[PDB]
DNA sequence: CGTTGCGGCAAAGTTATGGGTAAAGTCACACGTAGTCACCATAATGAAATAAGATCACTACTGGGCAGTACCAGACTCGAACTGATG
């Protein structure tokens, strides 16, 4: 899923990419890595991942190879 | 006896490695790197509201006393009269 918005990183971002994911494809990941953003340390994204049963994985700060691909 | 192959010995030959010295390269000085949302818990009021509390008003139930009435004598006081001593 690809999303484009003028705003800085904020949940809306996340609702969106995941909406399209669950829209044109069908479901959603199983383990979703996501750096140590704020959009990911928020309550909304974690609650949504819990609701849809996605294992949330977090790379350590300043390390980029963990999401290198 | 002479010749031929083989092996020890000791320079000599070839790589390698850590030093020194001039000399070809290399690259920044050219105004600039810090700067900006996103993030969710805690204090912190101010308002919203409380749940109980406070008082009014009415209804019914039950203690219960005061101004007044009434009798039966006992007892002190005194009009009115009786009666004796007297100067």
């Amino acid at each position: 899923a690809v999303y484009l918005t003028f705003d800085s990183p904020s949940y809306r971002s996340c609702l969106m990419v995941l909406r399209i994911c669950v829209k044109r494809h069908g479901r959603l990941p199983q383990i979703v890595v996501v750096d140590n953003g704020a959009e990911f340390h928020s309550v909304y994204f974690e609650t949504l991942l819990a609701t849809f049963e996605c294992t949330k994985k977090q790379r350590p700060p300043a390390k980029a190879r963990f999401g290198s691909v």
